[PDB]
């Protein structure tokens, strides 16, 4: 097997995850210890089904930058045993661009999901469904509602998590480093 479809593979076994908020299903990101990330608009709770079991939310961050604008991603502490294996080193420190990107999804209804979005673009500004969201990345790849939490990957990097579409494009948060830290 080669090294691309490896990555990939591997990601959906120990990171990616396959999760139902009161908003519906997502795709989970599993960084490091007991830290997720989630889209903002799946509002977890104080709960939070993981694949087969509920699991207790110990907390939840929003995060927004130094403007207060949304950026989309929401950082949850589990209570769990499990520590994800620590994958910040596939992070980009800074928000970063990558050709031939593969959107990994993994949810009940679309499980273990690879998607070939192409090339990963600056986008910045994005018109939410009503909210300004800043440092979003854009793919010309026209992505579907249920796939929100997908993890934008390319050579062995981790670098959106994706939020939504136009119906012919789609758009990531941007993932750095720092945000896990
Ligand atoms: C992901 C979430 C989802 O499936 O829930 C809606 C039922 C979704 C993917 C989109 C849908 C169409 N193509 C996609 O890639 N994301 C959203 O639906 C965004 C929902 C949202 C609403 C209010 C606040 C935050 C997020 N909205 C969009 O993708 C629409 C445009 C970006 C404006």
């Amino acid at each position: 097997m080669g090294p691309s479809l490896d990555f990939a593979l591997s990601l959906l076994r120990r990171n990616v995850r396959q999760v139902q908020t009161d908003q519906g299903h997502f795709t989970m990101l599993g960084v490091r210890d007991r830290l997720a990330v989630l889209p903002r608009h799946s509002q977890p709770g104080k709960t939070i089904w993981i694949e087969h079991k509920l699991v207790n939310i110990l907390d939840a961050v929003e995060l927004v930058d130094e403007q207060g604008v949304n950026l989309e991603l929401t950082l949850i502490t589990l209570d769990t045993n499990e520590k994800f294996r620590d994958i910040t080193k596939f992070i980009p420190e800074n928000i970063s661009t990558a050709s031939d990107a593969t959107l990994v999804i993994n949810t009940e209804h679309m499980p273990s999901m690879f998607v070939p979005v192409g090339d990963v673009v600056q986008y910045g500004f994005l018109n939410l469904s009503g909210k300004p969201t800043h440092r979003t990345m854009m793919y010309n790849f026209p992505t579907k509602a249920g796939q929100c939490g997908g993890v934008v990957t390319s050579v062995g990097k981790v670098i959106g998590i994706h939020i939504g579409g136009n119906g012919r494009q789609g758009f990531c948060a941007g993932l750095k480093r720092s945000y896990f830290a």
